[PDB]
């Protein structure tokens, strides 16, 4: 979906005032902080809503740095009481209960905004807590926009799932479900496992949030036309969900190597939160070593003196972006994820995908549809522990590191994404569109 | 390629002609369009207009949807035939999915006029076909229609003379200015109004006959989440007009008149003016001493025509209104203040003397008053409230109206801006590009 015509009274107006409410967890906080930055950048005054007291002090620190470093932002405190841990199953995600605590506090918010000057033009709320705030915003006639920080693909799933929910739970395992607006019929096993149990807390949040978003003034999604043209076309053209409100693509919100032939080195990082069985981690080592490609691994389990190598391994956290953009590297080996695709797209790197769980199967589809990533189907998540042997991994790496079909579209993705992040580029146009549409004369 | 789009119109010339213009505009841009025609239409005009159009326009194909008319035992309180046909084709919506099973190339979308939309949305969703509501009226009436469900109890229980705040709309609305049938919850129109106001948030999106220069604050409210929550995309698709070309001169007296000197007066198809009011209206035009073209014992009177022969022409029949409003000799439009009359005056740059008679004509008068291009004398009431205005009063208002040079200049401005919107690569082209791209499948 490309930019709607720009109507604007460029004659005279103050920049609009936007309140912003994040969901819990650094994965949700950082994109929101970037979104709020991007608004402040263009002259909007923003009021950041903090749950008080914070669940995490680090999160509140991140917030503090942001309000101190950027000028148009005020900080507002929202009292929330943590929910009772005993009524939360310990198997399910700890962050779910943190979402429910702050949802509970939405009635406290409408008095808090009454004093506020200049008047609010809108409130932006993370999908993960938005449902009860949408109702509060409606009472005070304040346009409420949902921030969906995962892919446009996940957004289409999350909106379409309630309309096909009976089909999903009636299906027999091994069945494939056709989700509206998405071309590829997909197996139910590709959905996040919790979603399959209707009683499960993730399912209950997923449907609740999927039913809440259509009530919003619109949806701001972390995607861009060059990355997800079909998903965004279907969202803006009523193919995922009838009556959907406007959907605005708001992304992207983002030594040893200098010696190697360019595009020669595979960059592999399974991430801070990766799940690999020790057998599986060891098989990765065997396969990596057997491939014969040059490689840098972010991660004993290796072997004994396994580092007698042409390759490199790194324990310490490092910016994926500097290396991904580096001439030497020609390939990105990583887990699936809305995050990993986006950086590979900015980096112009092809993607070899091993999905960990949950949404990551779905994020693999985002790469595969563009033609810039491969997920070998047997490379399942750690459920039933079907071991993937190093020989298979080595052949797959060689094959991946030779596949210039994937490498070419990734290289085009970098060019198209760079043009989107440029001044006057697609991303600016969508932020200009949003600011203009909520600005009052 | 370009998408295949199906289009469905509502009963009556006022709902058919927009849909015809919308459909022509989509074929103009290389969409192949299927015109779904509920059969049979109420009137021969509608039947003739459809046939001439599809015959005249290359991209279009005609798909007859057979609709059984409303039973006389059904809604007997309402004798209005066009209102009955709204109800009839709304009940025919389940017929449509067998009709569309054949069609190739596959349809990219369907566009349903607002009067009939609610049921056709539900059918379109079952066959997974994006459905767009065409709101052939103004953005003002769209805001009102969308917000009415949310404030209906406060409207029904409010007193006469009370003003009601509707969320998207800039100024509060007097209860007397609402369409009177709305005041009656039992009334079929009010039933349709609530069904439609509730169905439109379910559509893929809403195409509205408006443009930024005409209704900038209502289009901002609709697009900015300030009139209703969960609203789908609203795209202004106007202006839409017919007119004619390569044709003979309709009225040589009008061509012989001086620049902006003639008052063109017309009160539309459903004019509810009384015979007593018509004779007083004729006396007002005569007493004004202004040049005029008026299209509709004798209601005029004895010898009225000979007395008025140098400055007046009264015609009894159809006339192309948009052609007359774009004529260099007319300087004023004395109108029943329809939604379509106000959009046409804006295209032609004519100021409006407004006499709202019924329904949404009052809301239209506010659109024109807001832009400063029209004058609705309060006291010129609903036809249903039988207050007889004297020709001596009509003459004074006509003189003041034709003399308001400042009124004329904003009407001239509006013409200029509206012409920008029509120019290539202007606003309208971009909205239409936007829709076609929105619909188009790779």
């Amino acid at each position: 979906g490309m930019s709607p015509p720009a109507p604007a009274d460029v004659v005279s107006s103050a920049k609009p005032h936007v309140a912003v409410i994040p969901a819990a967890g650094m994965g949700h906080l950082n994109p929101t902080l970037r979104l709020a930055g991007e608004l402040a950048s263009r002259g909007c005054v923003v009021t950041f809503i903090n749950p008080s007291p914070p669940v995490s002090l680090a999160e509140a620190t991140s917030v503090a740095e942001f309000v101190a470093s950027t000028p148009g932002v005020r900080l507002l405190d929202l009292p929330v009481q943590p929910l009772d841990p005993s009524c939360f199953p310990a198997h399910e995600d700890p962050f779910l209960r943190q979402f429910e605590a702050v949802r509970r506090s939405a009635p406290l918010l409408t008095p808090l905004l009454s004093d506020v000057s200049p008047p609010l033009a809108a409130i932006v709320c993370d999908i993960a807590i938005c449902s009860t705030f949408l109702t509060v915003a409606a009472e005070i006639s304040l346009p409420a926009y949902v921030f969906f920080s995962l892919s446009a693909q996940m957004l289409s799933l999350n909106l379409a799932f309630p309309t096909v929910a009976d089909q999903v739970y009636g299906a027999g395992e091994g069945d494939e479900i056709r989700f509206p607006g998405l071309p590829e019929s997909i197996p139910r096993s590709w959905l996040p496992p919790p979603l399959l149990d209707p009683a499960h807390l993730f399912a209950v949040h997923f449907v609740e949030n999927g039913k809440a978003m259509p009530r919003a003034a619109g949806i701001l999604v972390h995607s861009w036309e060059a990355l997800e043209p079909e998903a965004l076309a279907a969202l803006r053209g009523g193919r995922v969900l009838a009556g959907l409100p406007p959907v605005l693509p708001i992304g992207p919100l983002y030594p040893w190597l200098d010696a190697q032939r360019d595009r020669s080195v595979l960059f592999v990082c399974f991430g801070n939160r990766s799940t690999h069985s020790p057998e599986q981690l060891r098989e990765m080592a065997a396969g990596l070593e057997r491939s014969g490609c040059r490689f840098v691994w972010v991660l004993g389990e290796g072997y004994l003196e396994r580092v007698k190598e042409r390759g490199v391994v790194i324990n310490g956290w490092v910016d994926q972006m500097t290396i991904l953009s580096h001439r030497a590297v020609g390939g990105f080996f990583s887990h699936s994820g809305s995050s990993s695709v986006a950086e590979a797209a900015i980096g112009g790197q092809p993607l070899l995908l091993w999905p960990m769980g949950g949404d990551q199967r779905m994020s693999a589809l985002v790469a595969e549809r563009r033609g810039m990533g491969v997920w070998p189907r047997g490379w399942g998540w750690s459920a039933d522990d079907k071991l993937i042997p190093g020989e298979e991994i080595a052949r797959r790496i060689k094959d991946f590191m030779g596949d210039n079909a994937l490498r070419a579209v990734a290289a085009k993705m970098k060019k198209e994404t760079a043009s989107a992040m440029a001044p006057g580029g697609s991303k600016d146009q969508w932020f200009d569109d949003f600011i203009a549409r909520i600005n009052r004369v």
